[PDB]
């Protein structure tokens, strides 16, 4: 086929994991010459032998293509070789939202709000398509050139060191995970709303709501779920967090049949013009067998 590995110059490694790597790359051939993409390359070997890893990989692929959205990373090309799979996604030059909080320490509510709003929309869309994002750590969120939010990660675990064997649910940080996920006791889209809460808190205070002095101590905190709000938070922020961070998933705001709408309604968001926001016209605060794998965009 017309698209092949040799169509992209390798600029540098963005990530190394067990399932493969990510590169910053430049396109050599004519289609979008000299344009920058991110190449995700997976080891067919690691994957085909495992039915789970395989299905997860096919789902990642379907999703990045069946699902076009302004706050969801765009897939540009996909293709395979012998023993490798290739996803060419837009390069997100603004880095992780993580990095932003890192240097900021704390966001101003306005800044916090903007991000959470975009992310809220992205979540509403996925939920609509029966998709649950699952882990909303500040690293699953990235920013394009224009400082807008993009949802990143639907694929295989990115670690080289995993949590145990069997599963990759807990391989990275658990700070932003809903309690039910920690008990493996069921779950659904409500878990995302928890996570949004945990994100909001971290943004507004500079630490996740239940950081313990270690991972185990951290876990125990999440299950206890004794929520302490700092006195500096506006009553809205206070209220929203009180409703997102509920142990009982059923009562969690947005857990209901109103989903994202329930959350987007909240007074914490009075200054968001959703229509404008989705149109990305809103000043941002910063900046076996893999048969029909082969793919080229538009669409
Ligand atoms: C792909 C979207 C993106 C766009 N623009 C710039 N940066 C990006 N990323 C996406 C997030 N990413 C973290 C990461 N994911 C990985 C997945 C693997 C895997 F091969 F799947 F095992 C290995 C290492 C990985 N490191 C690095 C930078
Ligand atoms: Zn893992």
């Amino acid at each position: 086929e017309k698209i092949r590995p040799e169509c992209f110059e390798l600029l540098r490694v963005l990530g190394k994991g067990g399932y493969g790597k990510v590169f910053q790359v430049r396109k050599v051939t004519g289609a979008n010459t000299g344009k920058i993409f991110a190449m995700k390359v997976l080891k067919k070997a690691m994957i085909v032998r495992n039915a789970k890893d395989t299905a997860h990989t096919k789902a990642e692929r379907n999703i990045l293509e069946e699902v076009k959205h302004p706050f969801i990373v765009d897939l540009i090309y996909a293709f395979q070789t012998g023993g490798k799979l290739y996803l060419i996604l837009e390069y997100l030059s603004g880095g992780e939202l993580f990095m932003q909080l890192e240097r900021e320490g704390i966001f101003m509510e306005d800044t916090a709000c903007f991000y959470l709003a975009e992310i809220s929309m992205a979540l509403g869309h996925l939920h609509q398509k029966g998709i649950i994002y699952r882990d909303l750590k500040p690293e699953n969120i990235m920013l394009n050139h224009q400082g807008h939010v993009k949802l990143t990660d639907f694929g295989l675990c990115k670690e080289s060191i995993h949590d145990g064997t069997v599963t990759h649910t807990f391989c990275g940080t658990i700070e932003y995970m809903a309690p039910e996920i920690l008990m493996r006791s069921g779950h659904n889209r409500a878990v995302d709303w928890w996570s949004l809460g945990a994100l909001m808190y971290d943004m507004l205070t500079g630490a996740p709501p239940f950081t313990g002095e270690n991972r185990k101590k951290t876990i125990d905190k999440i299950l206890k779920c004794k929520l302490n709000l700092p006195p500096y938070l506006t009553q809205e922020a206070r209220d929203l967090l009180k409703k997102l961070l509920k142990r009982n998933a059923a009562s969690r705001l947005g857990a209901g049949p109103g989903d994202a709408g329930e959350v987007q309604a909240h007074p914490f968001f009075r200054h968001i013009n959703w229509e404008e926001l989705l149109a990305r016209k809103v000043e941002p605060p910063f900046k076996e067998m893999f048969r029909d794998f082969e793919y080229i965009a538009d669409w």
